[PDB]
């Protein structure tokens, strides 16, 4: 099964999935002086308000807070999106130690980690439409890096012990996504994939430049997490990210002068 081990990670991937070497595939390095302004973006709308989560998912790979999308709730619009996207999970990607875990990386920085809020095109019915379209998806990314504690994070940290190995799962409702966004919606935006398996070229990506900071003990809470299943000798969910992949022929736009 595809994983992040020597065996099993990303450098294994295109076996399965060609597409792993594909035109589009993600993440990439943002190269910040390339990036140009783009005038033509409009004002990006995070709509969280209404937000419905339900539940919390060890997947063996991440884990995934999962929304009802079962109708315009926690939306994002504008910036570079034509309509409506409707938030269906996040989750994070992470490292062993601070300095990597990040996917998509600043000028070659890698953070310790990266917050996927992923959404979908209404205009097509439900996700698995969306993934059938080179514009059905899109994740808003938002860089971690270790200071002080984000205290709308705590919530999340705290239940993780619930789902320590893959497969496990557990309620989690009323968990408000706005307390994870930082002040600034500056962003990069460039067309890409997916980052794990199956490696879709469907997404329009849309990385916000302003990190948000956590605290130590937050992210060794992500650490504690196993890729194994109950009973199965552990094997520490850590390092769960994807190199960055060649930017090829795309240009990445910046929402900010
Ligand atoms: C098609 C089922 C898998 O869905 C996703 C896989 C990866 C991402 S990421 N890491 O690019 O945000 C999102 C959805
Ligand atoms: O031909 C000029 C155009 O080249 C494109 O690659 C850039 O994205 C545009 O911003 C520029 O105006
Ligand atoms: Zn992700």
């Amino acid at each position: 099964h595809w994983g992040y081990g020597k065996h099993n990670g990303p450098e294994h991937w295109h076996k399965d999935f060609p597409i792993a070497k594909g035109e589009r595939q993600s993440p990439v390095d943002i190269d910040t002086h390339t990036a140009k302004y783009d005038p033509s973006l409009k004002p990006l709308s995070v709509s969280y308000d209404q937000a419905t989560s339900l539940r919390i998912l060890n997947n063996g790979h991440a884990f995934n807070v999962e929304f009802d999308d079962s109708q315009d709730k926690a939306v994002l619009k504008g910036g570079p999106l034509d309509g409506t996207y409707r938030l269906i999970q996040f989750h994070f990607h992470w490292g062993s130690l601070d300095g990597q875990g990040s996917e998509h990386t600043v000028d070659k920085k890698k953070y310790a980690a990266e917050l996927h809020l992923v959404h979908w095109n209404t205009k097509y019915g439900d996700f698995g439409k969306a993934v059938q379209q080179p514009d059905g998806l899109a994740v808003l990314g938002i860089f971690l890096k270790v200071g002080s504690a984000k205290p709308g994070l705590q919530k999340v940290v705290d239940v993780l012990d619930s789902i320590k190995t893959k497969g496990k799962s557990a309620d989690f409702t009323n968990f408000d996504p706005r307390g994870l966004l930082p002040e600034s919606l500056d962003y990069w935006t460039y067309p890409g994939s997916l980052t794990t398996p199956p490696l879709l070229e469907c997404v329009t990506w849309i990385v916000l430049k302003e990190p948000i900071s956590v605290s130590s003990e937050q992210v060794l809470k992500f650490r504690k997490l196993n890729f194994n299943g109950e009973g199965e000798p552990e094997e520490l969910m850590v390092d769960n990210w994807r190199p960055a992949q060649p930017l090829k022929n795309r240009q990445i736009k910046a929402s900010f002068k």
